[PDB]
């Protein structure tokens, strides 16, 4: 599925999303535009052999099991799979763990290097919310 911009934002308010952690909606929409351009089937191969499922990107290394990652952990306990569906669910889930890891949001590079420090705010400007 390929959400609507504020589409996904209300989803990810259903989910609990906004504020999670102390991170605004607006962050997490940015996070997902420029991980998956807010397509829940996005894949993507890693040099490490590892993959990235979903619209936010989460990395079968740690976070899911695809069954072809060597030496790779589960931490979610989630098939990498789930994380494809039109239902976010299971990726808001494991992003709640993921976020609560250490580093916050800096776990997602591209929101390191595409959002942190920007005017987020405008990924919500205009939703119903
Ligand atoms: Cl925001
Ligand atoms: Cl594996
Ligand atoms: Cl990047």
């Amino acid at each position: 599925k390929v959400f609507g911009r504020c589409e996904l934002a209300a989803a990810m308010k259903r989910h609990g999303l906004d504020n999670y952690r102390g991170y605004s909606l607006g962050n997490w929409v940015c996070a997902a535009k420029f991980e998956s351009n807010f397509n829940t089937q996005a894949t993507n191969r890693n040099t490490d052999g590892s993959t990235d499922y979903g619209i936010l990107q989460i990395n079968s290394r740690w976070w899911c099991n695809d069954g072809r990652t060597p030496g790779s952990r589960n931490l979610c306990n989630i098939p990498c799979s789930a994380l494809l569906s039109s239902d976010i669910t299971a990726s808001v889930n494991c992003a709640k763990k993921i976020v609560s890891d250490g580093n916050g949001m800096n776990a997602w590079v591209a929101w390191r290097n595409r959002c942190k420090g920007t005017d987020v705010q405008a990924w919500i400007r205009g939703c119903r919310l």
